């Protein structure tokens, strides 16, 4: 029964899916005398938390009742009384938490606020799905680095274009279309300058249900990005460029004018780890790395990815000189190439979508 | 439905020939008189009785006024013994259920005609698709004069065949190499470029429990660079045909021919793929399993010489420009010129994923 | 996608099962710009309705929003404004209703009420599920009688006991446990005194969380019930009895003191139509008739049942004097035996549950 | 592999189903140097055996090969060399027998005959499957008694007619047709006179090519069967009647002179063990009992049945004086009621088909 209630809270939590953005998915359910009296979930960013909705709905039935939470109630004092505080102020007898707040220092603080108030706190109830619930958010809080998704599309023989650079029909509209989803479940979209110089993409989420465009990150070592590029001029969404001291001073000035954020790395070449650290320090919790087989290579080589997604088309391109999926340095010996694990393999239209993860 | 049941049986009996019938296609036959099965047959051995002989014999006198289900058109040529359409006619059978006609467009229907001339009802097309899968390759050879080509390869998830240094030790799983082995059993030949011989020195032999008459080994060469050293040469475990060219030495040429090793020679300085298969199609080879060489695979691909693409991806990323890839060589320069295929299968095998695709 | 929401609504309704007493289960979800902004369900008798909870949660987002409701929003003016009104005043622009009110005096009332406010109303999405959800309740309101389920356990040859009355071991523990589910989805459990004499059952619900117990109803023509049976002494659940004028007046007194409520019918034989009418008047909307072969026979003769559930065990009890499933008068010609329709066939343990319905 | 061949044999054997009359189904596979060279089944009564077909087919290859036989090769020295010898004269080195001959008298002779000749014999391969193949036949041999199947059609509450006797069709047309299949797989059909003088049946297998009608056995305590009943007249299928000494002598002569095979029991009531005894003596290996509530009770009380098949119509008949499935004496105490086991549940039209089996 405590299982049902946690499950209930997990399902209630999934209903927030993609509406809380930076904030995580939390589900709350209040039970009094064996009867559900409160149900809630975090449905919007910067608005009422899950416990809030559950307890107001709980009314006076909250007194001496139980409450299930998918994620340790907050103790964030300030503009509002912490949910941990709302929990005791209502007379909640016992609280069931599935997992602690991933933020290192914050972890345990909410449990402690309620225990020292006399409340019996039981944890770990269905921590398993409560983990898959906020996979990226968790990672970002625990590691301090953004959850990274690498996505690429190619032919069945692993080429991403012909030997003349042609790549007009690799994957079907359905794949490109499916790839778009990931552009709304990530705080940022990252690609190299080559992509921009080559395709001049807009990197914006076209799906007819958006209201918070991801940050468009560009790794541009030498700052050769074309100034007229949509990613600078269409000014539809945020655009951040990472260069080095090899950038042209006046140009950075000219671009910043258009409202472009320019980060000058202190190293002479761009190091992915340094870039990721900065994106976290700036509040980015996830990045969808779309292009630059070289960019992908740098990510793969540094072990800077949590998930890999490749779309394969029923087509053989061939070519000694046709560009492959993972460019760059690459591992020298098989005894050193990290073993991944296939997480999913679903067909999308006529192509095949494979997805693997680390270790 | 009862009709489909009997043809199903027929098809299922045929399969017991799966083993040895050599170039002969699998065939089944069942005779039913007054709603009773009275004769079952299948082609079991090369050069021996056809499914109808066995079946018609087993039915004895019940054949008179009976029905018969054959998964393939009854033969109609005149050799050492009477053909099966004649056998059927002579036996009193009233009606024949034929799943599919003959492959040879020069012989197809010739049998239906005979029985039909003899007043036998000939109903066609029952479980024709299953009967088509049954002898899929044989059917292809007869209908194209060309060997059924299957291209298989194992690689990283990012399409690499080895590291930039040539290392390819732990590329795919033992289960995948196991699954691959099956194919050496459904093909008469095993194609592989000379680079592969000197690369790992393979045997290209089938070790799956139960194997008669090993598949013919085929090494594509140019300068007869095949190292006299060993395996496909001084490993008398089966046949080894080596397609070569002019530049092929004169001395060592006959030196290897001494080990029962064959030596074909092409009048070109490039071992054009379509020429090789056509030669094979002459030598009775009806199927080829090419597993060696990105370049060798490239050729078959650019030439459009394949009926099956089978790739094994491991959950590994190798990357590295200068890391060999699945298919190399010429290839297509324009996307509009890339032939679209069709994935016919997705099967997880161990930690790896095996993808199989087919043309248009 | 419309169905996705209605289904969420139907699932939110299920959380209030057995907490609404006589009211139905209602789910409500307020959707705005592709975002779930409010969720609700009726959780407590006489307490807030689904729409009340969903709109409150929805807050300002209610404006121009859409709301899915599983049962027609109420439209009568009681102590608090009806829900239809609650919707009008909140700014909801579109309403998705699964089904209209079961009452003919109310159906569509609220619908028209909302269109009249300029709101767009669509109907019938997932009507079937919305129909099942409150199925018994629905029946009670449309016919004015409680939903009746007849249940029995017999041997494969249709015997409910041997010729000596022995019925020990006719159903497995698995079957008995599965049958217990109905003691939770029904407001009363009814048997004739015969069952009280032979088995002296408690007729209580003994599943995990069992907040409320169903009303135990005994049919006892002469009030010859044993004064020391559980149904009269355990106090675990309400006990009501139906007798005739022949009952001993001092015994009713004695029994009333134990808390038993007695109903004295004006006829000389108990009429199922009568009792059903009285239970309805008391607000009993569902009856789980555990039996007595004769009791079932009457319920069948009168055609006073909506569901038949027999459990058959892999055993043969012979006997000409062995009691069969349904006794009483029964039908004379195969032309008069009403037809049913097998609704389900489930194996539970080594037994096989067969459930069927009329027409 | 060892078992693959034996499976194929079993598969070949199933092909002669229904075409062998009273003979067992048998398959055979000859394997030479890892290749199937012979395959045979026994397809027609009194014709070539399984081994004979396979041995012929295999021809020259038979020498030094193996042979998988689903049933021990015959060893009687009749008017030709039995299969055991035939195997021997063929050079087959090894033999795989799935199960020995059911006849205790011969069981083994064959296996010995071959072994005593240098043949390596191994029995048991897929013995359980080879046992399901000829269930009814094997039972007969192993017990000297007919395999018996009790079949009945009843209402959902277990009645086989109204208290009037009207069985104007409880089960559906689809139901009766499905039941004929049995009149096809059993060598005899049995009903009591009650059934005869109330339905005046033909008890014939009106299915496809019968090529052999089942014996019609009627139980007549006093020989009161109507001398105008279909079974007595119609000369379509044989008809055997069992009676006691209460029957008239002339009546026995009339009927006997019309073909009826009359058997007289020297006991007051007819005793099932005795009828099965007689029937087995007369060759009859199986009997399909579908008639008589009391007749069914007698078979159940004696324990004389290998299979019970009940068709339940979605109908409720009712009535205390309505005939139930199994009457007779039945079991007085539930601790004496034998435990059966459900074997199959299949819906037929609007009716349900339950089949069970002993222990
Ligand atoms: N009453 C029913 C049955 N009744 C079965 C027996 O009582 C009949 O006497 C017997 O099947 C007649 O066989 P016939 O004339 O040779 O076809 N059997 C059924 O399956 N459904 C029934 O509703
Ligand atoms: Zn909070
Ligand atoms: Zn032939
Ligand atoms: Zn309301
Ligand atoms: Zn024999």
């Amino acid at each position: 029964m405590e299982e049902y209630y946690m499950k209930l809270a997990l399902d209630l939590a999934k209903q927030g899916e993609g509406q809380t953005e930076s904030n995580p998915l939390v589900g709350a359910v209040v039970v009094k005398d064996g009867q559900i009296v409160g149900m809630g979930a975090h449905l919007k960013y910067g608005e009422a938390h899950a416990e809030v909705h559950a307890i107001h709905m709980a009314g006076a039935h909250a007194e001496g009742a139980d409450i299930y939470v998918t994620l340790e109630p907050c103790s964030h004092y300030g503009k509002t009384p912490p949910c941990a505080e709302l929990i005791i102020n209502s007379g909640i007898k016992r609280v069931f938490v599935a997992m602690r707040d991933p933020n290192p220092l914050v972890a345990g603080r909410g449990i402690s606020m309620m225990k020292e108030a006399g409340i019996e706190v039981r944890e770990g109830i269905l921590a398993d799905q409560a983990e898959r619930l906020n996979e990226k958010f968790l990672h970002f809080m625990r590691t301090g680095l953004p959850y990274v998704t690498l996505k690429a599309a190619a032919s069945l023989d692993g080429k991403i274009a012909t030997s003349t650079g042609d790549s007009k029909w690799i994957t079907s509209e359905a794949a490109r279309q499916d790839a778009q989803q990931y552009r709304k479940t990530h705080q940022s979209i990252l690609v190299g300058v080559g992509t921009v110089k080559a395709d001049n993409p807009s990197l914006t989420c076209r799906l007819p249900n958006v209201t918070k465009q991801p940050v468009r990150v560009i790794l541009d070592t030498v700052l050769s990005i074309p100034e007229d590029a949509k990613v600078i001029c269409d000014q539809i969404a945020p655009t951040w460029i990472f260069t080095t001291a090899r950038a042209d001073e006046e140009k950075k000035k000219r671009l910043s004018a258009f409202g472009v954020n320019i980060f000058t790395l202190e190293t002479e070449r761009i190091q992915i780890p340094d870039v990721l650290k900065i994106l976290a320090e700036e509040g980015i919790m996830s990045v969808y790395v779309e292009g630059g087989s070289a960019v992908h290579g740098s990510f793969v080589k540094e072990g800077c990815f949590q998930e890999i997604i490749f779309y394969f088309a029923p087509k053989l391109i061939g070519g000694t000189h046709a560009p492959s999926l993972i460019s760059g340095e690459g591992f020298q010996s098989m005894k050193d190439v990290p073993l991944l694990q296939f997480t999913d393999i679903t067909q999308i239209g006529r192509d095949i979508k494979l997805t693997a993860k680390p270790t």
